[PDB]
């Protein structure tokens, strides 16, 4: 990008109406059938005027059309705004969503910066975990969010991988038990355990019995910074140790060495530094958030290094990787 | 007319990311010979391995360009972001100047959206005005932008309207006089006074005495919500109504008819709605800092019908209008 003006380049306006609209489902109330500001408006509890500028300001960005007596229509590209879109975003950008709330935190990013720590504390005075820890509604659509980025990102992973070698994996920090799942559903023979805490392992829970593998899943409430259930065959970080400061992570890791012990294995699936998902973006969002940062093989094995580990192989998935590391 | 992925268009990272270079100078450090992150960061005070991956998301950007060992360099556009730069942006962008400050008050957008209320105050719990009345050096470098947008819209106003028939112009909130002094800087038997709050005010006066002008100059601390100095030839409103909501608007007109009277000219001067400059994001901008809309020349005309006055011209001059109102 960058061929557009600087002020547009940094303009806020725009992505600030574009989350806007996510949040008032205004997409979703012009194919429902509400197609002018006024219908929009008391569809979605808005300000009926000012609504009004928000589409103009949309029509022109190219999310929405309008004509004659102001009716209002998705365009091809509007159409992604919709709930029931394939690619499912609104969720991210609605504001009441964990990210689509969290992101917003950006506006501080001056402090992150400056001080090398989270920015979201600045705009929510607590840490994003304590936030989602003191509110199960909030707390519930990061789960949501989370398993629908198992599928944009871990397709195929129970194949890429020998997981039924393994006997049984806990999956460290596995909210929702989507991959758990996901994995045990593909190799029979295979156990598990999620462990997370109260809000993510009360809906992983929920999820085997349902899906019917509360024979072979199993879910444990904790702190992946005390000891894990120690013997497993294997101990799964997916989409964790980015989200931590490196004191934390190896923290994290070393938890995972012991109940590895010289047995087990311990698999931190991410989207290490090149991957197709893992771009300077998410590293900055890592940093507003929670003072985390994506990092590379290298920046990996220097904290495996730290905790007992060794890096002995990286298989590339999907968008992400596999980073294979044992005891030392 | 924007192509670019959804989730691309809701993009707060970069934004925010080059409205924080703008902030920590980073342009000038590394143009001043600050190179490396460690450097442009002790140069910048801003925390060092965190600057580095806000500069990396930034050359990705293509604003910035770096050599193996973390060496940066401006990019043709990079340039722009210099405070030296011809065009004058980093200021605009800048999070301590009034505009790159308040712009940051987008993040509440849902709130204005929402209500109809301005969202300034929600994030800085007060009005934009009040804001500036508070804190004089941020009353200054709006003094100093405005005074910039004069050069970038009003270029050659002088001519495009027969100033000197007026004889003596009251330019109603003429801010640091920028636009007063041009038109005299022009007509020499022309006189006038500029009436703000005392921030610009003194500052307009400030420029009158170094500029020679204190003669057909002068200013006058007032709102302009009270009586104004009475039967001058002209009264300009130059980039006010769009500061403000309908009703205050009207207000401000009255003011302006009765102070001209049957024999006077109420001149407004901003960007209507209709073209150039003015844009939905400008609309948004204005409703978001104090619930100001942007008018069309209909828009303002019904307002004029309010207040006693008559839109009788339109000049479309560079890239905003002049619009003539007279007692009808
Ligand atoms: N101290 C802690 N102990 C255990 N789990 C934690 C934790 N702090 C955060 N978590 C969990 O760490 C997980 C990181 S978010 C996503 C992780 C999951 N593997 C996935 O990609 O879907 C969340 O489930 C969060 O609830
Ligand atoms: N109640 C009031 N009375 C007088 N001036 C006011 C005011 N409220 C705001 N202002 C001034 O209105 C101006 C709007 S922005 C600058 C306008 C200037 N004519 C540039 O004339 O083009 C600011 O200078 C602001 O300080
Ligand atoms: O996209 C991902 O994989 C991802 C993973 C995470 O663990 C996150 C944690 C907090 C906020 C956003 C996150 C995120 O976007
Ligand atoms: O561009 C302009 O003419 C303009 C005029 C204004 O009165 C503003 C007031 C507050 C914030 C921005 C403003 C602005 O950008």
């Amino acid at each position: 990008a960058a061929h557009i003006g600087l002020r547009a380049l940094a303009d806020l306006a725009t992505p600030m109406a574009v989350r806007v609209a996510a949040t008032l489902r205004v997409a979703d109330h012009i194919a429902a059938g509400h197609r002018t500001a006024a219908e929009i408006a008391s569809a979605a509890g808005a300000h009926a005027d000012s609504l009004d500028r928000l589409l103009r300001h949309l029509v022109a960005v190219g999310l929405f059309t309008r004509d004659g007596q102001g009716v209002y229509g998705l365009t091809e590209f509007g159409e992604q705004l919709r709930d029931d879109h394939a690619a499912g975003k609104r969720k991210w950008l609605d504001m009441n969503s964990a990210v689509g709330r969290g992101d917003l935190g950006f506006v501080e990013l001056a402090h992150s910066i400056r001080t090398g720590q989270p920015a979201y504390p600045v705009r929510y005075g607590t840490s994003f975990w304590e936030d989602l820890g003191s509110d199960p509604v909030l707390s519930a659509s990061f789960d949501t969010l989370m398993s629908h980025h198992l599928e944009l990102d871990y397709t195929g992973i129970a194949a890429k991988y020998d997981w039924a070698a393994l006997g049984h994996v806990v999956d460290v920090g596995g909210g929702s038990g989507g991959l758990l799942s996901a994995l045990l559903t593909a190799h029979e023979d295979l156990s598990g355990t999620v462990l997370d805490l109260q809000g993510p392992a009360s809906a992983a829970h929920r999820r085997f019995l349902d899906t019917g593998l509360s024979g072979r899943a199993q879910v444990v409430v904790g702190s992946f910074f005390d000891p894990l259930p120690a013997g497993a065959g294997g101990y799964v970080l997916s989409a964790v140790l980015h989200d931590w400061d490196d004191l934390s992570a190896v923290a994290i890791l070393r938890r995972c060495a012991e109940a590895a012990g010289s047995g087990g294995v311990v698999l931190v699936i991410e989207a290490v530094a090149g991957d197709e998902h893992a771009g300077t973006g998410m590293d900055l969002r890592m940093l507003t958030y929670f003072g985390g940062k994506e990092r590379s093989l290298a920046e990996l094995g220097e904290l495996a290094a730290q905790a007992g580990l060794a890096v002995r192989a990286a298989h590339p998935i999907s968008y992400v990787s596999i980073v294979e590391m044992t005891a030392l």
